[PDB]
């Protein structure tokens, strides 16, 4: 029992490193196996449509269809399903969930949907740690809930490269008025390092979204930043409400009927995609489209239309229950939305010699602390993806100016939103 | 009250990290100039043994006459202290100590010293949490040990590299089935990620001392990194004894008597200076032959003779009381004795294919998991260093080997006991 659920937190560490890293060479699999397929025939442009658009909306009703009749937890994104199931409700099952997220989540990801790498992976990491914790016929009370946590910190700690955020997440993820063991703390810990450890023997880079060496701010131009948290605190608190009303909206018109809602589900994949090729830097995972945003490539007048496709897809493809988290959208629309600030910041200030790449770096983790309203799991996350560490200071000012004004117009955080809702849906089934 | 207090963690996450990046700029900086003027006049060997055995001994009595004037607490390894008062005793009185540790730590260690720059910034990091926590007046013993255990956290962290496994030492030097409130634990790693990040904001590096990435392991030879961990196992608890018997020695030859002590540090530090001059790869902080040993470049004779010298000046030049602490060198006087079993292996068993290097990693994280007793931070401390993250399976192996051994036949963590030392001194010097 001692140093033994240190062994078991070492096994939780291995197997989700290893599950995270086979998801995501798979998805990459998956998208270079269509695009090799989208460069093997090119005789004429609308067969190339139609063949990028059938296919990948048979792979998203595959994954539509594999999750709307075996486990319907898995739609939603993953933290929900996970942090009640931290709590006493809305409990977890490997032989359910586990394979359906894995095998359902790779193909309407990597198809060229608009969906998050992490939202899956996140919900992975727990169904492992739920997994070869009970088929090792463990007892505990206090066990489940150390061995579940360790696999929803390494599911992200593995997706990321981020342990130092793959903690900070699962601990804001909390409530403080219990205090907790070393045992749990360091059983979280060895999982964590075990993963973040098996995630990097396979790859070798220790960026994510190379954008390389940017231009400190100097103390003239700081005031712009916090400028720039207030219009992200102002928008955080609005993009949860339109998820939470296209929601609602998206079940209501395909209400119960699954093969109707896999066929809802695949004539919305094929609209992404569509826009994969007919204009490739408005969907997808948002990698693709981060490092062009960062340095100036995009023009003013072509990216508020980058924007408003970007928002209306991850509205419109994420929340008709899909196996997508809101990690790697948010870090693309937040960061066009900061790169459009720091355009308007260029024109308008020239005596400060400033760029606007560093105001889209100031901008990513920004979104992600004005709706998740996690802001210490925000800049670290951004600063372990990108390597630009010197724009610590004009960061921790977007992000606390952001998430504290924030909290004064009034909003809930999205996962204790989506949860809630699932809440008042489990009790009110009968 | 409490986001105050996460602010103040964050203080001392800038503070330190700072700090350390100016120590590591300051031991670089007159190990630089050292060398400079030993080749600006290079005419001849005795009149450059002389100005070796001069310079970096006078710059050792100045941190020896500054470590026993001012503060006589500040006098080795760093961490046993911030161990201490982890616990309600040894008062780091940080007017006393931090004026001392960094202006003397920075000179005994540009001396070309054996010490490593982990311990006089671990306790440089435990100091400055305790300076900003007086300064601000906010009283609490639980409001306190959350900015000494985040500074304590932070020192290492800024000192290799390492926020993952600056954070495991903390965790497994505390005591257990303790509860501790989130507030701490988020205090700790606000200190830990603001002091790696403002480490990695000046010198842009992928890693810390680099070898490349070496071959992989295969399964058929994880039955020899078992016997490597046997083999440190029986030899860990007996350099335990070694240091303080050194330290007993010293103490003996040396007891009061300053300017006999300062003499002798001198003495000590000249002959880091002159055995640094006549052979590159004997001295130094146990980073400038860690890529060198771990690569096939000297001969098994060499390796045992090198073995010897550092096994020998680690204790001859540490457990005198120099500002200096043992965790950045026993990871090199574990990795000649790793290339050494690697030299043995690839001679006796020609028919595994495999080289030197991948027995000179997993003796890095050996040593410093049985003379320390806590593998889960030198298992980590290794993989963040040399980045060949692609042998984790035989660090596990060597490292949970050569803990059992020296649990099995006995010993005590050397950071333990030698605060066990002093704790029962201070009490036996008083009444």
């Amino acid at each position: 029992t001692p140093l033994a659920i240190l062994f078991m937190a070492a096994v939780v560490g291995t197997l989700v490193g290893l599950a995270a890293v086979a998801f995501d060479k798979g998805v990459a699999w998956l998208q270079n196996q269509r695009m090799g397929a989208l460069v093997h025939t090119a005789d004429n442009y609308p067969l190339l449509l139609t063949v990028a658009f059938l296919c990948s909306a048979v792979l998203a009703m595959f994954g539509y269809f594999l999750v709307r009749k075996y486990a319907p937890e898995a739609g939603g994104s993953g933290i929900p399903e996970i942090e009640g199931a931290l709590e006493d409700q809305r409990p977890v099952r490997w032989w359910r969930v586990l394979p359906v997220k894995f095998f359902g989540g790779l193909g309407t990801l990597g198809g060229g949907m608009v969906l998050g790498r992490e939202g899956p992976t996140v919900q992975i990491g727990g169904n492992i740690g739920r997994m070869v914790l009970d088929i090792f016929r463990l007892k505990g009370d206090e066990a489940r809930h150390t061995l579940l946590a360790t696999g929803a910190a390494a599911g992200l700690a593995a997706a990321f490269n981020a342990p130092l955020a793959g903690i900070l997440f699962i601990i804001e993820e909390m409530r403080p008025q219990f205090r907790y063991t070393l045992i749990s703390i360091k059983a979280v810990f060895i999982g964590v390092i075990m993963s973040t450890i098996m995630y990097r023997i396979f790859n070798h880079e220790v960026a994510l979204i190379d954008v390389g060496k940017l231009s400190d701010a100097p103390l003239n131009t700081l005031w712009l930043y916090l400028i720039l948290g207030i219009i992200f605190g102002i928008f955080g608190p609005i993009f949860n409400k339109w998820v939470l009303g296209m929601q609602d909206l998206l079940h209501r018109v395909h209400g119960g009927n699954i093969t109707k809602w896999v066929l809802m589900g695949g004539a919305i994949g094929g609209l992404c995609g569509l826009l994969g090729f007919v204009a490739p830097a408005t969907s997808g995972g948002g990698f693709n489209l981060i490092p062009i945003a960062t340095a100036g490539n995009f023009s003013m007048g072509m990216l508020v239309f980058i924007f408003v496709a970007r928002v209306i897809t991850t509205l419109l493809c994420f929340s008709s229950g899909a196996p997508g988290g809101i990690f790697a959208p948010m870090l693309a629309l937040g960061t066009v939305l900061g790169t459009a600030f720091g355009m308007v910041a260029v024109e308008l200030f020239p005596q400060y010699h400033l760029e606007a790449g560093t105001f889209a770096i100031a901008g990513m983790g920004a979104l992600l602390a004005a709706s998740i309203r996690a802001p210490l799991t925000g800049i670290i996350l951004v600063l372990e993806m990108t390597d630009n560490y010197q724009l610590i200071l004009p960061m921790i000012i977007t992000g606390l100016g952001a998430t504290l004004l924030a909290q004064f117009t009034g909003g809930k955080p999205l996962y204790s939103a989506i949860l809630a809702r699932t809440l008042a849906k489990q009790e009110a089934e009968q």
